[PDB]
RNA sequence: GCUUUCGUUUUCCUAUUGAGCAUAGCCGCGGCUAUGCUCAAUAGGAAAACGAACAGU
């Protein structure tokens, strides 16, 4: 079944990028997200990302002009949810039986399918939370009929929160670190901290994988399940993703609000490893695709967070591309209070999805994780 | 210009570090063909927490740079006019003003402030994206503009539990005021600026917002409510024309550096965090509220001045009624301009009699 | 001891400008056109070795 998922994966994108320039045939991390219309259906890459970089921290924008973290499965998330818009401007009453949305209780916001089912593939593992183990000890694959979770909670500083930082490798935690994130303070030299992978999988499973903006018009749609490449563990993977957030018993989950709900999907591994990984040729390239465009593999900078080439125009899967898309959904949906107001204003305006995310903070904070380092406040509200 | 400037402040700051980041400095200039030479200098991107506050002001709170040079050069100027008298004016930088009570510096003698990177608040709000002579600020979103406050732990600020305004707004309140202090006025004419050198950020429409130009966004009318002789000061905005071009994301060093041109070589050393001295003794600061006042109380004393020998800090800087309505209405015009609050702290940490 | 940014050395290619040597051609002893090699300066692309960025697994 992995293996199916994986070859559908690498099919697409070598087939896209045949006829492209071979400097990209180094060393890089190919994530894509893939749907299942229902059981039997072979299923088709709906969505693909690449590169590895984040943006500098002089690279940041005050207009929301870069793609602060151009990872692999970040950036497939990107255009997932670009998928996701694209989606929702396809979605009417006569395809509806053809979409992959249903109106839940109230009609007020669609859900997914439960025949149609999403699998996000990664080449390697996500960085910080699900990448504590060694090459020499990744486990085999075994093929299980339960859908039952067994996370590992071996050491105290296992399940915390982490921060992928600007010229630091590695992924660093939250701590106490009570440098309030300024946008000028940034400017003089302070270091920028992004919220790592497995931390920002944990988001999309207790609060979803279509973040803040998209829970206006949507339920919370949920990973059917997570196959991985390379670096592939049980109980690590179950625990970042899943159940790192219920260590202490169902009083966290009886507190969550419906339908922001912990939601354990299946994790997978490719039925063949593939041999070829060598620790250096790593590329800035980026290479962003969704279903919708057809052959255009767009290019982009990760150390600036724009276009490649010299003219360096805007990206689309950048903050100002995603709120232009958030724009164009709204006036689909006929969301005019949405539609005049700004960026933070219009995640904070989720007030279900904003307390179910203030009380994984506190929650996160009482286990003794962290709180959720963010960007300076100017930073994520601005406008057009 | 601004070049030579920048080197200058730059060479004087490795002259006092021979003997042994950020950096402002006020350097003097008597005329065009002098070189010039530094007044004040000082360093530091750091401010006191709520649990260090003084009640009698033997704390110094605002430890960032531009601040801790200004007032290492009000320590400067008491030094210099304690050094006047009638004997030695012409040599002297200072003139009796009109109707003879109160000295003033001279026509020639011009005052320059050298700021390693742009101030923070509202001095940095720009993104990526020496011929003249006016000045043309840039007014994009109403962020700009809006008073900031310097958060603990941290070199950033947040728009309007302690709270001290950020550096930006500081220099827009000397500009406004003078750098004269608050005690001097009642012997000495205000003092400004007459040109700022932004050696590694700079924007021709940004800063001068941030320091001069933002009291003037709904036109003159706060320059003609201010009385003489206070009025608001226009600096030549100029940047260096070689930078260093490299970024640093590391740690920095919080400790605060000051030194004015009346100490000599007695370079000093503060913590942000605390508002003491660099030492295990805990030592006081010489900067601190407490020797502005005591050496207020020696000028007074000096100058044969019994009446305000009896006031206190407080009573001695209320005295004044032309200073304090100017103060009033440049806080009163701030909040007007829908800028914010000026943060005023309590009366009670400045109102204290010397024992 | 594995896990983004700075640089140093070497190699290869493309593009622009200028000089030296040799060959073929033409015009009124002189001058001009084309080709091969060497050097000097700048821009872009690729690879190898080494060094530092801070900080947590
Ligand atoms: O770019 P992403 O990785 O997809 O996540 C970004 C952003 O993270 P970045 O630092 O990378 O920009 C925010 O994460 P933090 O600021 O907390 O670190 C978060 O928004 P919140 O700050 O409100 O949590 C999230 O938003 P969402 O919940 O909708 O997924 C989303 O923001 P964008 O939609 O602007 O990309
Ligand atoms: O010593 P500084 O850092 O340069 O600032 C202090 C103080 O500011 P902070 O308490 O924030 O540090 C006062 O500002 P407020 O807090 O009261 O708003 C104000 O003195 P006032 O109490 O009279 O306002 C000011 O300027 P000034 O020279 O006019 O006094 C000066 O006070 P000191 O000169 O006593 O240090
Ligand atoms: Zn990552
Ligand atoms: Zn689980
Ligand atoms: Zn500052
Ligand atoms: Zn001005």
């Amino acid at each position: 079944f992995h293996d199916q998922i994986a070859m559908l994966s690498h099919r697409c994108f070598n087939t896209l990028t045949n006829s492209f320039q071979p400097s990209l045939l180094g060393r890089k991390i190919l994530a894509a997200i893939i749907m299942k219309k229902d059981s039997e259906d072979m299923g088709v890459v709906v969505s693909l990302g690449t590169g590895n970089r984040c943006v500098k921290g002089d690279s940041l924008s005050l207009k929301g002009e870069t793609v602060n973290d151009c990872h692999a499965e970040i950036i497939s998330r990107r255009g997932f949810i670009r998928f996701l818009y694209s989606e929702l401007m396809k979605y009417n009453s006569q395809t509806a039986k053809d979409s992959i949305f249903e109106p839940a209780k109230g009609g007020e916001k669609l859900q997914i399918k439960k025949t149609v089912s999403f699998h996000l593939y990664i080449s390697t593992a996500p960085c910080g939370d699900g990448a504590l183990f060694d090459k020499s000890c990744s486990d085999r694959a075994m093929e299980s009929t339960e859908s039952r979770h067994y996370p590992v909670f071996e050491n105290p500083k296992q399940g915390k929160l982490r921060t992928k930082v600007e010229n630091g490798e590695g992924t660093i935690p939250v701590e106490s670190s009570d440098i309030v994130p300024t946008w000028d303070g940034i400017r003089l030299g302070e270091r920028l901290r992004t919220m790592s992978c497995s931390d920002k999988i944990l988001r999309w499973n207790v609060l979803g994988l279509q973040g803040a903006l998209l829970t206006h018009f949507l339920q919370p749609i949920y990973l059917k399940s997570v196959t991985l490449g390379y670096l592939f563990s049980q109980g690590h993977l179950t625990r970042a993703i899943c159940c790192r957030v219920t260590r202490d018993g169902s009083a966290f989950e009886d507190g969550l609000r419906h339908p922001f709900i912990v939601n354990h999907p299946k994790v997978g591994r490719v039925s063949i490893y593939d041999s070829k990984r060598q620790s250096g040729k790593t590329k800035e390239t980026s290479v962003n695709w969704c279903l919708a465009d057809g052959y255009d593999l767009e290019i982009l900078d990760g150390t600036r967070g724009t276009v490649d080439g010299p003219r360096n125009e805007l990206s689309r899967v950048s903050k100002k591309n995603i709120f232009l898309l958030f724009k164009k959904l709204c006036s689909f949906r006929y969301r005019r209070d949405l539609l005049r107001l700004s960026y933070g204003e219009a995640k904070k305006a989720a007030r279900d999805y904003e307390t179910a995310k203030n009380y994984f903070k506190k929650g996160l904070k009482d286990m003794g994780y962290g709180n959720w380092i963010s960007k300076p406040q100017e930073e994520k509200n601005f406008y057009l």
